[PDB]
């Protein structure tokens, strides 16, 4: 017996809620499957505990100047317990608001693992009962990347972002594995609530995909705030003492000889090397659903993949891994199969993102080298700053801001917004409807800035 | 003897130091008149300072999170002291820096009191020495406004923003007059800072000018925070007391009968009711330079006065009293005047602007009101949200956040933005460069959110 819908979504977070609440709008009769808690990623183990936690820190940051500020100083130790159980709690509201929000869409929550059968026409199973529909998008997320025990014995002992939500109290010593998003922001967290930490790089830098600017200031910022950068450094074996992990290291720096170092005493082990797809046990062979080396969904600027009825948005693809993307390519998909508007779909291009880093990172479009790539060198021209906040003119403890605007073409349009700062968090998302407008240098300085403020700073650049 | 120049600037402020270094740049021979410190009202008595005593506010009300986020408490008294002394040094180093810009401009250093000559080519004087130029720019700023004796009896006891920066110790007791920006900004600095503090408005709410979301939002956050706000109530007579100032307020509520009441014990009685223009002891009757009858300079879209090759910016002309209004509008004229630029002139339409309240406000555009006024009221639409940020998921203390979009014919082109709300200050800037290339409520709607933000709830309004 099959149970048909006009749009089943496998996997209830962000992707996958967001285009079954639009389809359920435009009458669609829909469905989501969700094997473990409604939210995903975004709300149990992702973007809101870590901004939970981001809070907490920055707090403690700002506290070390409050004696600078006029204040008796504030000496006593963090409590992790505290704060667990507060973000805990948090994650429990969200998770009976998410529910409710499909409740009051009617859509039907179907709990359980997802799986594709071999019926020719596209139907999935879960719990032993199928379900079809003319339209089933596959919004099934990733997981964390974890060394296989072949290449690096104990890395098992480890954990990933997914058990950082699970610690129940402050790691003494940490060595956080990795040079992105989770590796910088993990770090700085622990850092900052008192953990002995060390961050350990392949290459001299951390956010390397990033403009060469925030680059260089992100890292320089990490070690200003007391986290060791172990720069062209890779773990090569774990082991369990009486006293934590011990962490064997190689050290190869170019132009020196390679060197073994064991680090000793590790409390926590965090690798933060990148997420892999949500796919192997979705039966994606019965239906000749195509996929790369890796297990991400193909599909096109549409989000089809080769499977007519078939469509997958959000990490499981691979491409721009946010929680806002997978939302607005969702939506669009909702639109464009209950609403038959034909051309909308989601532009990658000018997606703004923020690394919450201390302080935070905001950025949108090309990098200068991209730039330069895509128009030429003679065609490019940067605009840059660096100054402190005066936020510091009162405290011992600095922090930089540094800002790059980069411009195409004999009119500058304004091609690339790169910047790490205070405030530079709620900064970005107006400058990034501007980027998406086609802003020129000339729009942005018609435009009377706001004092005493960091952002004024974007819009008076000469 | 009279010396010539090409430009000469009477006022050493935002706009004054603006326009004079913009026209050294293009080759003219400039001179700037001062009669106190460099950097004006900006620099020592306005912006600057406000802000380092809004970062120190800001830190106290933040602190009293401290506990909630897993920290021990933070309980001994803000000394007022230490922070004078650091916003004093701050102060300086900028004076010093101002003096600096003008050397490295080559802009002549004139130190005195200005006043025009009747000589029929406009020509000024300053301690009795002579000067003349073909374009003299008036940039004099303004003062604060005090009641006159003859009105309240005892009015000179109060002091003003000026007075306030020159406090040596908190006010235990402070009563704030007026309900405009510094009212706001002092009241809360003052109350976070533990002052026992009221603030006695004319009519039911701060901001009135502001869109009303703004103003009843304002007035909501202002008590919620301590502030006691005296409504329809008016400072009659102050006398001076063994204990402080007793204040004679009369109160008189719509519906209700007007009461009389004496407020005892005040340490600090504060009027924050107006700027007047500072032009009193200019001799403008010398060359017949037209004024309002409150004494401000008039001016045409060019900052033209009516007497050929004299002009006027800032806040001596009385409109839009910004820093950065000044700054824009006397660079323009030095490109007009200087790089023969016949078009350039600054569009008072669309400035941005920042209260330093608690949370602080961001504005840009029209108030629904003004929208519905000038399009018709079927041709606005309004979009808004009300939110609590994610900074109190974990906090007993709370604020909120308000946001509305004003929206104008069937495009819905943005015509005004209003918000309130932790990060606002930092988030307005890039909003106002989308305004003020006309964006319309898609050009929002096209761009992708960052996430978790307050910012991105501007591009999710529905
Ligand atoms: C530590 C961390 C911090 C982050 N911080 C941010 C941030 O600040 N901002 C930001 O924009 N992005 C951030 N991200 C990225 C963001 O969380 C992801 O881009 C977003 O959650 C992906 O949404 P999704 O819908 O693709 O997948 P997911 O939210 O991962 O949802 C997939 C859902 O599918 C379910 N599922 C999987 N397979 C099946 C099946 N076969 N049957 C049934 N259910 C199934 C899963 O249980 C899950 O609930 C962060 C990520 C991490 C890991
Ligand atoms: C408490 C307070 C807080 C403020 N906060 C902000 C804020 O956060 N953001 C913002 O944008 N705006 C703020 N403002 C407004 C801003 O400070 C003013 O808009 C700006 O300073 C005006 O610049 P100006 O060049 O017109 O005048 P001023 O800076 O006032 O400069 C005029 C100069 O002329 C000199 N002078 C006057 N007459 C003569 C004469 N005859 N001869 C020689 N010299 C003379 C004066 O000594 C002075 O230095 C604030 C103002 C106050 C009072
Ligand atoms: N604020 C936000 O928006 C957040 C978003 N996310 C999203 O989730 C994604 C996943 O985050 P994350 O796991 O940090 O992945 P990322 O891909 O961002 O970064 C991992 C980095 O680690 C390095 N690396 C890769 N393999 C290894 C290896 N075997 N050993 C050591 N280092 C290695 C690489 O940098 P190198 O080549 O320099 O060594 C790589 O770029 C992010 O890219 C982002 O899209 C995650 C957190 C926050
Ligand atoms: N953050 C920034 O950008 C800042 C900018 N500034 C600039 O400086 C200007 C001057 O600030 P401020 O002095 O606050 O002036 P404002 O004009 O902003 O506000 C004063 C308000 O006080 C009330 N008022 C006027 N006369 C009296 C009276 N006799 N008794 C009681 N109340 C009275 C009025 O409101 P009502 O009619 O409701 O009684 C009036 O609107 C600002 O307008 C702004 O342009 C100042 C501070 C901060």
């Amino acid at each position: 017996a099959v149970a048909s819908y006009d749009y089943l979504v496998i996997g209830g977070g962000s992707g996958g809620l967001a285009s079954a609440r639009r389809a359920a709008e435009l009458g669609a009769r829909a469905a989501v499957v969700e094997s473990h808690k409604l939210g995903g990623t975004c709300v149990n183990v992702g973007c809101v505990p870590k901004k939970v936690m981001w809070n907490t820190a920055v707090h403690s940051e700002f506290m070390h100047d409050h004696a600078d500020y006029g204040f008796p100083s504030c000496e006593g130790k963090f409590n992790w317990r505290v704060i667990k159980e507060k973000r805990d709690a948090y994650v429990s509201r969200l998770n009976a608001i998410y529910q409710n929000n499909l409740t009051k869409s009617h859509i039907e929550i179907i709990r359980g693992h997802a799986a594709f059968t071999s019926d020719p026409k596209p139907t999935i199973e879960v719990s032993g009962k199928k379900y079809t529909a003319p339209h089933i998008l596959i919004a099934t997320g990733g997981m964390p990347s974890t060394p296989h025990e072949s290449q690096i014995p104990g890395a098992s002992l480890g954990i990933t972002s997914d058990g950082f939500f699970q610690l129940e109290e402050l790691p003494g010593r940490s060595v956080i594995v990795g040079a992105g998003y989770i590796a910088v922001e993990m770090a700085g967290i622990l850092s900052a609530l008192g953990s002995k930490t060390s961050l350990m790089i392949r290459h001299d830098k951390v956010l390397r995909s990033f403009d060469s600017m925030i680059s260089t200031n992100c890292t320089e910022e990490l070690e200003n705030a007391g986290v060791e950068v172990l720069k062209f450094s890779q773990v090569k074996e774990v082991k369990k003492t009486l006293s934590g992990l011990e962490v064997s290291m190689v050290t190869a720096v170019p132009g020196r000889l390679p060197v073994m170092t064991m680090i000793p005493d590790v409390d926590c082990l965090l690798w933060a090397i990148g997420r892999v797809p949500n796919t192997k046990d979705l039966s994606l062979n019965k239906l000749g659903i195509q996929t790369d080396d890796k297990g991400h969904i193909i599909v096109d600027e549409f989000q089809n993949t080769n499977v007519k009825g078939i469509y997958a948005v959000g990490d499981v693809c691979g491409k721009a891994l946010l929680t806002p993307v997978a939302i607005a390519a969702g939506r669009k998909l909702a639109h464009r199969l209950f609403e038959y508007k034909e051309d909308s779909k989601l532009d990658y291009n000018n997606i703004p993102t923020v690394v919450f880093s201390h302080p935070p990172i905001g950025t949108v479009g090309l990098t200068e080298d991209e730039a330069i790539h895509k128009y030429g060198i003679e065609n490019v021209k940067t605009y840059s700053t660096s100054f402190t906040p005066m936020y510091h003119a009162v405290t011992k403890r600095k922090t930089k801001c540094v800002m790059k605007m980069v411009c195409a073409n004999k009119e500058e349009k304004v091609v690339g917004i790169h910047m790490q700062g205070l405030g530079c968090d709620e900064m970005l998302q107006g400058f990034a409807v501007a980027v998406k407008m086609g802003a020129t240098k000339a729009d942005f300085d018609n435009t009377v800035a706001i004092h005493p403020t960091s952002s004024e700073e974007l819009v008076t650049l000469r």
